[PDB]
Parts: structure tokens; C-alpha cells; sequence
């Protein structure tokens, strides 16, 4: 019934986003992709704690999908018999049969295929539903990622000029709710299900103990920071499918932002902070202006700093002077300085 | 001295709304409204859990008024003597003395009459304050709804179409603080004035036991889900008169969005989730596209799922295959499947 | 290098504006800052809990430093040896070097200076940010301010029209963490470095203890209230360097709110409620149009009411019966009354 040319994908893992065309003359396709369910243990911060977390294909946040209006977005979605529990998949981009989890929930040994049609333009969050409880238990041990739908044209201003990033990189922010002994320390299971009754404990009280990007407390610090150069215009797409975030990038703007994330909705301009309401993609374009180590973080400093929700970009090129200068390195204060004089004293 | 004719509305209870024009070509009258506080014992989830409860007409949320602008508003708050404490009303969309606050304070026993002028459009809080502590206490114990404020035109996308809804549905979300005794159970009580001081502490910080919609866990699930049809152009309101949440409608999308609530604004399009900053209503407009069940969460899943905050939607109408399928339905993962060899594992 | 003509400003003491043009004819200058860290213990509420800060100019918050567009920003930051730590500064809206976190960081003893172009229109936070855990422990200790770098042909609503202030304030939110003894009492402490330990405990939780306008509760009611007139346009800046908040006049509306503070985005129309994102600051203009008192708050009404967070404005001028009047006050409820036929009971 549905004659359309099929293209298979490659997903990669995230941050980093598969080979697609920003501005496609090519019609409409049939999209196909494979998400595989890995329930393992994972390490989640720099401590080396340990969770018993729920994956598509083995990364927090799942990789990120990209197609164009128009396109149908075909999903093999693989339960394979090593895990332990179903899965399912809500496709925010999708419409009908609760995202498509309806019609995805496949036993351990299993596997559905789903079809939806991207008449929506953005970026989306997708994740798995199971029913009851377990929607948020597996959303929350990390089955969640986003699909990026862009127009044919690809993306611009709102006022009818093109927009064209160099580069793009996708952020998944993942709220963890691990259970702690009397001791204070945090515990380890054998297994997701063991898990689970401290763990809907913690979560019940609405606070996580760590919030971390691609999966992990330093993921993309260190030698995994994002790499950028003066002048590239950078994407960052950046999803939360179950609680707030305020993306901010230190040293930078957002010069582009759709703050929610649909792109028939003009970016708003020069932003210093954005949000992420839980449970959607957003995303920002900037054109670096000049080079350094970024850190980019969600603007509770807390939760950046603490809890893990801190990257890096290591961006290359010629300082601007013009931009910002350093007029007198640290130097003592003047003997002659006078500040006990000033107003707040 | 106001020499303009006078309309009796009679209110009905969420989720549903009082009969009302869209566009109008009366002109502006005086619409007068009765709202009775009622302070009483309510179930507020599916484990039969009790909490004392303040209301406005008998329901969380009070019922929505409706009114077009520069309609004036003529309300009749009444506090019978069969209460226990002081109320009074502050309306979002009034203007001056705290929003009406400052003239409507009555003791059990006693009634007023305030008067405001719908200059402002959009939907819009009211709540009870009465000073102090006891404005939280007595907006988090129920005592909050809204009006929605429309243009005489009715509703617009922005760039000079009419939109016309079908069917509204007023949602009111509430965040609830209910002790808890050493054991870890909820605790009853035989009064608001005795569950007070345990609740504040509960308050204190800032982490609701339940949020719920139209009252309980469940009001808008099982035999209360929310009907509509395919092709249906269905505007929900959306309250929150204390806490930020964040909509969603499960399988659809919000087609036209003022997250903020007001209609001089443009709506946003095609929208996965949204926001309403607490203290604030905003509105959605979805036509329906497809039939079945669609869930209506707050997208904090941990909320939605495990604190209360669940509706449901049963939508007739005939699938379209085109939108989304099932291309296979789940079978055995096929043996001559490679998925060992992906790049994740 | 840099040959334009330099303006030295002299900062005040929130919630209070240092003088300034709107719109401007002048070109860009160098416009010379001096801030001064100072750690002290201070008062933050009404029972007079005391609170280990470190401040800017000795306000939680900073002061507000204005410029114009194009403007270059000269800021002497200077940390006394009377200081126990070191310090720097980030500039939201600045551009490098971690908004001049990488370029300001002073020991006891020292002062550097920094400057930015103003490049960017809006209101901006700007914070300490020493490194690591530091960063959120400064911050939330009161290490926070704002910058608004106004247009040169100053304020308009978007669409062709300008907007002129006939006021400013500058309200600060801080949410503070403070420690509490096994009583349940608020800790002391001699010095900053003491309270860490048990304020980064605090801080772990993400729930503050107090919420405060300019650095304690109760700072803008009373005596402090902030005036204006009816007819007045009245700009009210609102910055929240680490966590969000939902701000409401009550009583009032935002004509014009740039939620995300931006002045390149034009602002939204008559909200009852707009929304501060953590790491931010907006800014909302309103033309009071009735006497009298109004709260101003974070509608997070726990967080106004109990935790320290409700500034008031006092509005002189005369009463406009149209907008809003009592038509009867307070009275015993009719004997001939018939609410109990009514819908709810
Ligand atoms: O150690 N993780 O369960
Ligand atoms: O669920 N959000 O903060
Ligand atoms: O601006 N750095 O938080
Ligand atoms: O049982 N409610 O107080
Ligand atoms: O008060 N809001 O999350
Ligand atoms: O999309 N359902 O959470
Ligand atoms: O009393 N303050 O540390
Ligand atoms: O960090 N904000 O609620
Ligand atoms: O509208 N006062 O919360
Ligand atoms: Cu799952
Ligand atoms: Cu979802
Ligand atoms: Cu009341
Ligand atoms: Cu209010
Ligand atoms: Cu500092
Ligand atoms: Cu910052």
C-alpha cells in the first residue's frame, strides 16, 4: 500500500547524531530504523556509583533520529530475551495509539514494527511506557531519546531567512533517583527489579540524586568534551522527558532558540538561559565567537555543579579582543584605593 | 449607575463548562455569578485517602466562569455559617485591590458583592487569600479556579483566522501536601483547623503527597475519561493555581498553545508539552485526528503516573493507517537476526 | 586601542537604579564599574535567622549596572584581605572566557579588571563562579546580580512603538539553604567556611529554606514598600540566579513581559503570571491603574507566604469604581436565601 522509496538508517550514539541532509529536494521516504532494549548496569558518576538502568540501543539518552516532514518513520523495536521486563515506545512526534506505545509492547523475545507519519517539524522526545508505575520507573532509568523532524527546507529565522548549522550535537539530561543506605551511601542491586521498590521510594519525593548528561556525571567533560571552532554554527538539541531543565552555555548565548521546540514557531534571539519543560526537546543554534572551554549546564548550579549536569565544549580559534579583554591581570589592591568610602560599607 | 443589562450565569462543575458564545455581537453586559464556599472532608485518591478540603461550589478546581471583554463581572461570594474560617476571592483577571481580595473578605456567615471589568483576555487563576500563611493554606486545600476571558471575535491563530472549538473542557490541577504519621500512612483528621499545622510542615517543603486533576487520583479516568470524536477541534484549559506543570496530551499535541494563557498573544503551533507556571491558566487547542484512548499528564511522569496526575480522553472515530499502523504486529525475534553485531553492544 | 570616551558610573544599593538614559543619542563609551566583594554575615528573616552571605557591594542582590548597546563594560572587581576566599565574576551577557569567570578570579588581597562588550540587548544575571562545587555555594550565598544593556533608541513593544518607564526597580530573588540543629532550629555559624559542610547538605536536596526579595523576607514590605502612582509605567526587573520563579502582581498584570528577558524578542501582552527561569533575569512593564497596595510575588504561594517571598508596591492616586468596586460589603447572608438548592451541595 504505501509505495515510497525505504532508506535504512544507522543510528550512532549520542552526542553525536547520525549523516542526514539539513535541506532535502529529495520526497518523502520511508525511514527505517532499529532500537534494541539493553536493560544493564551502568555507571552514573564520577564516584563510580552504580544503577540498574533501561536503554535503547545501550546509551542514556537513546540516540537521536532525524528525518523530514513528510517522511514515515518505520521503528524496529527489539526486546531481546536477555532482558527481563517489556518495553514499549512513545513517540511524541507521533500521532495516535498514545505515541505508538499501543502498539509496541513486546515481551522479552520480541519484536513489533511501527509506522508514523512526521507531520510534525521539531525535535521530540521518545520514550518507553509500559503502563502504570512502570512508565515513569522506565523513563527515569533512562529509556528516553529524541527525534529531530526538520522542514524539507530545513531550518530558518521565522522572518524567511535559512539557518544552517556546521555542526550538531544532542544532549539527553537524565534525572536518577538512587536509593541510599542508613549510612547515607548509595546502594547496589543484582538486578532492575530488585531495585525497584527504593528506588519509587526516592522517587516519590520528586528530588534526584544525580541529573547528568549522556548518561553520566563528566560524560562530556574531560576527554569527551564537544568540540567546536570560531565561526561553526552549532545545534544543540537538548531533551528531558520527565522534569525541567534551564540549558545556559557559559561564555555564549543562545542565538537561536525554540525553547519548546517545534519549528512552525519562530526561534526566540540572544537568549542567556532557556527551559526545557519535562517531557519535550528544545533546541539552540550559536555561531562561537570565540575560543576556549566552554562549560554548557543547566542553570540550577546545583544540580550543574553537585549532582552532574555539567559539559564541556573545547572550542578553537583566535581570541577577540574587541569581545572581552582582561585590561590588568590580579594585582594587589592600590595602597591609595579609598573603598571604604563607597556606599554599601 | 452602570446602565447595562444583567445575565444570570448558572456554573456547572469541572470538567465541563457553562453554555457560552464563542464570537458575540452583544455587547458588553453585567454578568453576574454566585460562588459558594464550601469547606468539607474530600477522597482525593484511589485508596480512599481523605484530606480536608476548601472549596469554591463544592469542587477542585471551582467551576470555570466564562465571560467576553469588557463584560463586567458581578460576583456573589457567600460563606456560610456552617464554615469554620474566613475567605474572600482574588481574581488574575481583575484589576486593583488584590485582584478583588481586599473587598471580599467574609466570615461564616456573611456574604459580598465585587465587581469587575474583563479588561484583560485570555484564561485567568481566581483563588482564595486571606492573608498570610492562610493565603497558601487555603489555595492548596482546593480553593481555586478560573474565568476564561474571551474576545467578543472569539478565539484567533495569531495572523487573522477565527479558531472555534467544539468542545472545552476545563482541567484544574492541584498539588497537595497530606501528612503522613511515623508508620508512613495518611493521616486524617476531624477538621481543617486540626490538620493545619501538620500540613504546613508538609508545605514547608515543597513536595506535594498528590497532584491531582478535577480533585483525585482517577476523577477523569474509568467511566469520567473525557469524550470527544475525530475531526473535533477541542480546547483545554489548563490551572494551576500554586505549582509549575507541564501538559501533554498522550498520542496528539497541543495544535495551538498560549502557554501563558492570553489571548492578545499569538498561540504557539504544534506543541509536544507545555507550561503553566503556577499561579497561571493557559489553553490548548487539538483536533483530534485519530480514535482511541488518549492519557492528558502533567509530563513529570512521576506525577502523572504515581501522585495522581492522570486523565483520559475516549475518542470515537475510525483509525487512519496513513497517520500511524502496526506494520508487524510483536513475534518472535527472528533467528536469523545480527543484532550482536550493533555498534552498542 | 580602544578610543572612546569613558563614563564612570556609580552603582546603588537595590532594589533602588543607578541614573540612566533610555534612549540615547550618545555613541558607545566605556562605561567604568567597580564591584566589591563582601562576605559578612547577615539577617534573613523575620525572626531574625542569620545567614553566612557573600556579596557584591554588600547586597544580596548585586546591584543593577545599566548600559546601552554597543557600550563597553569596564569592571573593577575588587576582593578585600578583610575576604576569606576567592572570587570572580560571570556576565550573562557577556561573550569568552566563561562570561569573565576565566579572566576575574581574585585571592584575598587582590582586584582585576575586566572588560565586555555589550552586544547583546535584554537583562542578564551575572554571578560569582570560583570553580566546581564553589560555583553554587557562592551563588546561592548571594554572589549574584544583573546588567541590562537597553537599546540605544531604548525600550518598544515589538511592533513599532516605543516604551518609556516612568520607574525601575530591581528585585532580586535569592533562595537560600540555611542548616537547621537536630531541634529543628536554624544553625549559626562564625564564618562561611564553617556553615559549608552542612549548607552544601542543604543545598543536595534542591528545597531552599527561605526565598527572599532583596536578601531577606520582609525587605520591600513595611517601611520598604516600593511606590508609584497611578498612571505610572513602572519597569520591575526580576532575576534568579540558580532555581525558577513564577512572578505576579497581585492586583496587577504585565502589560509587556519579556519573560526571557530579551529586548530583541518583542515582549508578551497582559500576563497574570510570567516565569523567571534559574539563570535568568526578565523584565515586565505595567501602568498602574488603581491606589492602593499590591503584593508582588513568586506565585509558588508557599514560597511567598512562608518562606520570605512577597515584595509590596504602595500606589498613590484616586480609585476607578469602573475597573473593580465593592458593590455591597460584608453582610449576613439573606434569610430568604437558597443555596442549598444549589448544583453542588
Ligand atoms: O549497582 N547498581 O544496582
Ligand atoms: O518536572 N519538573 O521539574
Ligand atoms: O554562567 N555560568 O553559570
Ligand atoms: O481525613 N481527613 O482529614
Ligand atoms: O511552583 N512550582 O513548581
Ligand atoms: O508520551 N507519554 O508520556
Ligand atoms: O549565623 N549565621 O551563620
Ligand atoms: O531550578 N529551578 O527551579
Ligand atoms: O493573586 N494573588 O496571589
Ligand atoms: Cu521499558
Ligand atoms: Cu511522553
Ligand atoms: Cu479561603
Ligand atoms: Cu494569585
Ligand atoms: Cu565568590
Ligand atoms: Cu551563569
Amino acid at each position: 500500500d504505501l509505495k515510497l522509496p525505504r532508506q535504512r538508517v544507522d543510528l550512532v550514539a549520542p552526542p553525536f547524531v547520525h549523516v542526514h541532509e539539513q535541506a532535502t529536494k529529495q520526497g518523502p521516504k520511508i525511514m527505517e530504523f532499529k532500537l534494541v532494549v539493553q536493560e544493564k548496569k551502568m555507571v552514573i558518576d564520577e564516584k563510580g556509583t552504580t544503577f540498574q538502568a533501561m536503554t535503547f540501543n545501550g546509551s542514556m539518552p537513546g540516540p537521536l533520529m532525524v528525518v523530514h516532514e513528510g517522511d514515515y518513520v518505520e521503528v524496529t523495536l527489539v526486546n531481546p530475551a536477555t532482558n527481563t521486563m517489556p518495553h514499549n515506545i512513545d513517540f511524541h512526534s507521533a500521532t495516535g495509539a498514545l505515541g505508538g506505545g499501543a502498539l509496541t509492547l513486546i515481551n522479552p523475545g520480541e519484536q513489533v514494527v511501527l509506522r508514523w507519519k512526521a507531520t510534525r517539524t521539531g525535535v521530540f522526545v521518545y520514550h518507553c511506557a509500559p503502563g502504570g508505575p512502570m512508565i515513569p520507573w522506565h523513563v527515569v532509568s533512562g529509556m528516553n531519546g529524541a527525534v529531530m523532524v526538520l522542514p524539507r527546507d530545513g531550518l530558518n529565522d521565522g522572518h524567511g531567512h535559512s539557518l544552517r548549522y556546521d555542526r550538531i550535537y544532542y544532549i539527553g539530561e537524565q534525572d536518577l533517583y538512587v536509593p541510599r543506605d542508613e549510612k547515607g551511601n548509595f546502594k547496589s542491586y543484582d538486578s532492575p527489579g530488585e531495585a525497584y521498590s527504593d528506588t519509587e521510594e526516592v522517587m516519590r519525593k520528586l528530588t534526584p540524586t544525580h541529573v547528568v548528561f549522556n548518561g553520566k556525571a563528566g560524560a562530556l567533560t574531560g576527554k569527551n568534551a564537544l568540540n567546536a571552532n570560531v565561526g561553526e554554527n552549532v545545534l544543540i538539541v537538548h531533551s528531558q522527558a520527565n522534569r525541567d531543565s534551564r540549558p545556559h552555555l557559559i561564555g555564549g548565548h543562545g542565538d537561536y532558540v525554540w525553547e519548546t521546540g517545534k519549528f512552525s514557531n519562530a526561534p526566540e534571539t540572544g537568549l542567556e538561559t532557556w527551559f526545557i519543560r519535562g517531557g519535550s526537546a528544545g533546541a539552540a543554534l550559536y555561531k562561537f565567537l570565540q575560543p576556549g572551554i566552554y562549560a554548557y549546564v543547566t542553570h540550577n548550579l546545583i544540580e550543574a555543579a553537585n549532582l552532574g549536569a555539567t559539559a564541556h565544549f573545547k572550542v578553537e580559534g583566535k581570541w577577540n579582543d574587541d569581545l572581552m579583554t582582561q585590561v590588568k591581570a590580579p594585582a594587589d589592591i592600590p595602597t591609595g584605593s579609598t573603598n571604604e568610602n563607597l556606599y554599601f560599607q
